């Protein structure tokens, strides 16, 4: 049969500021996507947070871009904010809030395939960053030979996959296929904050493998994303999905989304398959670093068994521990580029409050004159 | 009394992908041997899994090599498979399955013998790795005086070992004896892959004192092995089998059974002696990297007393941590040998598929026109 | 009122050989000592394991070297042996087995002093180390003032301490107070598996400050110790005591009682003070590495409201993590001093075995003769 | 104008064993190739060693193969192997030793192009290694948009490269081009005791790029590497053929031949531009480990201005150290696969010996026979 | 032709204390040495110091312990002594000062055999140690395969070789052939200070391998020891030698040759082949660490070229800050065993003196006093 999986992530309040959810506002929206399933809305559905964003994971056969699925997102996203999130004055409540929810604020990532006889999924959700922060792991598993062995040693994915890239800036889609564009393909994706990988799939078969979200700019667009692959048989390993974000590199977001840090591949805190929940780590340090979990499933007749925490294991506690020493590192510059930053990239600026108030001279004239500009600050 | 101690161990499915087993299928076979159990055909159990392979530990008085606790096995798994397997669409299910069940994909590790006043036995699992991994640490807990110190200064260890090694490829047996045949035992069995040590034996007396799991390789034999090893009283105290694990060496197997990595002696989980169940660790990065468990038992009449997490000290998370470390250092090399494995020992190849598509030169000729050709690709 | 607070240890069975103790030993015995605490034998107690050795932690008004309380503690073990031990064949069931029980195999130490407005104390476990194990750490918080600030500016400890060293080879008894004699105390008690720290005074009034477990060699008197420490108040704070811990300084012991390595200052897996059970960690590589733990109380009329581990902090993980770095270092050094220990101090040896079997030849003779005894070798 | 550099190798003694070379031993050559210079043979020339491996480098313009340029390379080092080498007895003295001098033991890497505006290059020089340790290196500056950043963002270098791929086994050629055959060009080359890069070119025009010295099997082929490349204006930048080298990685060879170590760059002990002599470093610890050293020089018509080290940087000091470390590690596991050799890629070996000596068994039958085959070891 | 290799070390005098030796006292020894060899005495020489010890090596062909070379070496040290070290009152100065030099405190390690066609030898110098450092060494490079890849993969090493073992105490030898014999070996020269390998001999021909000094205890025999080994070609590779000083393992010495610390492979501070004279390592914390260096030779007709320093590589740099982390380490154990020697293992000791002042109680009549011996410190 023909499943869709959806994952529908909002940030309608933190706890406090933007350091994590309210473990209410998951309980909520879980009991709301169980009544959905009561009434065959949704086949199955998990429900978690990776900081202060919930992700609303559901499989369905509705499709990609259904109404009633984005709507019932939409509605249990507005039931937590003024049942949970507005009642406890929590921050940014409601703040990320018909009938195509893209674009409104929410992020969404969906893929709808044939179900194959085994359906190994993993579901990402990034805090502090934006959606090109899977730029690199995206290239990586579907694209370097240092990351995904079979695209060597396993002749079914010799030929490589199709990436669809979007640049949100001018709004045009690109469709690059590895490996013969793959340096065309990083000539654009290098630049993360403009071009995207939003979907791959397999050049054999044009099999949907990976879903991004991400949307146009327009302020939308740089929230933080959350991310769907499919893995094995002709597409990368689940351990090959995993290398791809074994080296925890710098990304766009973090404080005031307005620096760059180290993605750091998180444990959950707790993982419940039974009650359908997952509570996602804390951000802390300057709202940070920047974080994303791993829950992997499979899948049975677009039933959901999982999730399970794929970042869970010593070999990512040495990531993790980089990941902490490049944060401290870069923590030490402050203020400048590239810890900070290019001027319009950040998403806080008093660049116009400054220039409002800080004199000019034209660089020519000032030459002549600068004696004496000097000796009025001084007297 | 004499007792036997079997480990049967198979992977009918992983979830997600290799990475783990899903819990039910650990439930299911703990309630399937309780019931034989009750019905006499053994007298004790313990059931765990490494990474996406499960282990059924079994005391009984029925020897090696017996149609009816080898069934039992089988038709474990095979209930496993329908029950759970087959329901959820785990990856790779069933796919490691009258009346010996050596040779049809699962692993077995038995010994037969008289119970010793105290009988101290550790069973291992590795996953992600062939049953040559664990000939470095047979070799060192048997014959190495840096590992086992009673060698030396025990007189009941003075005469040493005998070690029944596997050829393999040619289905050929070689008995060895250390001290004196130590450097023709390391000639063969530095080669892995081909010559296993499959049990070794009290020099002084013939008293068994390992079985690895290992096959003739027919495709089947490098599967994910399991060791049992008795201690104490002129074999290795249990410190000098653990301390054979504390370097993290190299073995072959991880992603795709086509790399070498660092063997990690991982904690489980959770043990439960009382619903007689471990859940040892996940497989993530690159599928790995490749992990051990040991659980330790005291044997009395045959029931198994334990299992007790023998790597489960802060003087193994060192251990771990050169894993964790090493595992990122061998990865930066990708494709390449020796971290790729060589040619006729990896699992996945597409060597054929590219001979196909690739023109070859004799390489005389190929001298003469050498700026032709390139002219030619070139233009 | 005066109290006597005794520690009785004993290891009367491990799980599996020495790493560990079965549970049901430690609630066995609780149980045990519940029932005297009932008929008033006892005021109130704690039972707990490090490694393979069972501390009981007895409060009561019988004094020193009492028959009942000894004979309490000798049945509670005699108990344990024949009713869990035996029944499970643990490793070295009931070995360490009127009416003292000093110079049996299990180790006491005690001391009765009138309780203080408040009466902090400490008592340490340490395994697979001899009771010189403590003469470091003795030395250190009574004496040396890079450990206990106190020493230099509480003017109420100005005075400082009379330890009472016992030469356990000899039988003798040493008295030597600091500051002034520290240098022939440390000409003693270097020489750890001779000179033995077994109690400490305060100089000022000559209250009892420690008791460590130590008895004449006869083979008995190298068993695992047991030491109370009272602190504050003219004694060493709590963090003092501590403080002289936090070097993972070498002991002797570790695997076959034959070994040198760094004493590990260990968290307890669990302590559960309603129950009055702690369940400290286990012993793995090479039997080890030798860790001690702490647990601290309060006294109020003979009662104790505790245990608290004191290891258990994040300072402490980095003096665990020095202990698992030196215990590798030092294992690559296999059978040879000073990691080995020196013969006449060594629990295993098989010197006369291999003495009577190698033939020697007188030095003067077998100059001239070399050559044709390697010649023979040869031939 | 056009102009051939060659690098002609070759191992005639050792200093002591194979650790070094003496240096009277360049001095020689280099006087001799002055002497050549003056005769107007070659152009210029320059001499230095890496390990027990002497390199000529020369200019001059006879072109690739010339047997004249061959055999004063042959003369030189006949000439230091009866003057020095058998003089001093050095340890190999002549082993290396009409008119083609390859596959006589020496290696040899020789490119003729037409001389650039600027035409800067690098000499490199690996000991204790085989030719396809420059597999990885030669891949990664490239093809590796991760190591050489031009193939992105320099629209000169989009088009990419023609690697001759030797099969050294069956004496084939392959041509292959990136980036669309990368992943089969990796299932050739990461086989690289087999498929060997033996000579780049730029594809926009044919221009040779890089000369790997490398010969067919037949005992001689996997001596070792010389290797030149040339740099900048289309050609990867000086830095980018660097960073290939940035990270340490296994290569075969290191003692005997026989194993598998970490390649680290090395500086040269001297370098003397004005005598033409640098002076490489040694080969300690395992007779490694293997190392790499780099000479850059810049070309004016033909005369070699240089060399400089170009590992001679703290930044390389973390690879040198990261490479010690791995050393350390890796040789923990002595005797065993896969840090001792697949058998087939082993330059030392007893394994004839070993099974002329040690009695097989037929698995079959031994089965039967187990017990009595294990008494008569033991009787 | 037949040519004897032979060291003869003394200390005459330190530079400041026993830190190093003034560099006129080497110039000295080399000047005599010139001398000697102008009359034909000797045929060659080199001069070098490790610490303060100075070691002449000399070859000739007047064999083992001959009177002549011993008195000549006997002559140079008084000279030096006289003329230099007493002058300049250096701190020990003729301190280790007919016919035999053996025994007189200098240390002597001679060999003689027929010189191979290629002769690579190295000597060894170890200063603040004993010659009980080389035991694990010697052991590995000529035993453990873990170190010398040649025991398993070169045939001509198969048969191992023959150890001669001094019981300095008793003054009896033992000749043990490894590998059946390896672990009675151990048993023995495990105990540093009493069982000494004195020499190796290879087991095929019965060749000299190795020499160590060491002499029968009597004070002298502890004194800083010279080692020479000769190699390759059925002796162990010059780098499996330098392995085996790879782990810088606890040996007996440093300060006042009373402690245990790590031997740490040093290189000379400068080498100079044509003056035959090398400088070495000073000896600063705690008078060391205790260090080795080791000079390589290549022999014709008994000529010395070299010497080449084989710990010179960064490879051993990691070896050499393991030593400088362990140094401090160790050193936090002040007076206490193990760090501080067995009692009849220190060469410093006040305990005689410590006895005579301090009091002792019978152990048995002190239990009855206690309180009032305490009553009376306290009064
Ligand atoms: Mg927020
Ligand atoms: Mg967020
Ligand atoms: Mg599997
Ligand atoms: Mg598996
Ligand atoms: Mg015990
Ligand atoms: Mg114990
Ligand atoms: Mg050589
Ligand atoms: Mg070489
Ligand atoms: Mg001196
Ligand atoms: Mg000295």
């Amino acid at each position: 049969m023909r499943v869709t999986v959806s994952i529908i992530k909002a940030d309608v309040g933190g706890f406090p500021g933007h350091a994590h959810v309210h473990p209410k506002m998951l309980e909520y929206a879980a009991a709301k996507l169980k009544e959905a399933q009561k009434r065959g809305v949704i086949i199955d559905y998990f429900v978690y947070n990776v900081g202060d964003d919930i992700s609303l994971l559901m499989t369905h056969t509705k499709g990609e871009d259904n109404k009633d699925i984005h709507g019932l997102a939409w509605e249990t996203f507005k039931e937590v904010t003024d049942q949970i999130a507005k009642r406890f004055k929590l921050y940014g409540a409601g703040q990320d809030l018909s009938g195509n929810i893209r674009g409104m604020g929410p992020q969404v990532a969906e893929m709808e395939f044939e179900e194959r006889p085994s359906e190994p999924i993993i579901a990402f959700a990034a805090d502090k960053t934006e959606p090109g922060a899977f730029n690199l792991p995206l290239y990586k598993m579907f694209a370097d030979p240092f990351t995904t062995a079979g695209l060597v040693i396993d002749p079914s994915m010799h030929e490589g996959f199709i990436f669809e890239v979007l640049d949100v800036v001018e709004h045009k889609v690109y469709l690059l296929k590895t490996p013969e564009d793959a340096y065309s393909l990083l000539g654009l994706i290098g630049t993360t904050g403009r071009y995207i990988i939003r979907k791959v799939f397999r050049r054999a078969d044009g099999a949907p493998a990976a879903a991004n979200s991400v949307e146009r700019l327009s302020y939308v667009g740089k929230d933080d994303p959350v991310l769907l692959v499919r893995a094995q048989s002709g597409l990368p390993a689940v351990g090959e999905v995993l290398e791809a974000f074994a080296h925890p590199h710098l990304v766009h977001g973090w404080m005031r989304g307005s620096h760059a840090g180290p993605l750091m591949p998180a444990r959950f805190i707790s993982v419940d398959p039974e009650r359908r929940i997952a509570i996602g780590p804390k951000m802390t340090r300057f709202d940070g670093p920047p974080k994303v979990g791993a829950l992997g499933f499979q899948l049975h007749e677009g039933y959901l068994e999982g999730g399970v925490d794929l970042f869970d294991d010593p070999a990512f506690d040495y990531v993790r521990q980089t990941a902490a020493q490049i944060a401290d590192y870069i923590r030490r510059m402050g203020p400048f580029q590239p810890h900070r930053l290019p001027p319009e990239e950040m998403e806080y600026t008093a660049l116009p409050k400054i220039l409002a108030k800080v004199k000019p001279y034209p660089a020519d004239q000032y030459e002549k004159d600068r004696k004496k500009y000097i000796e009025a600050v001084v007297k």
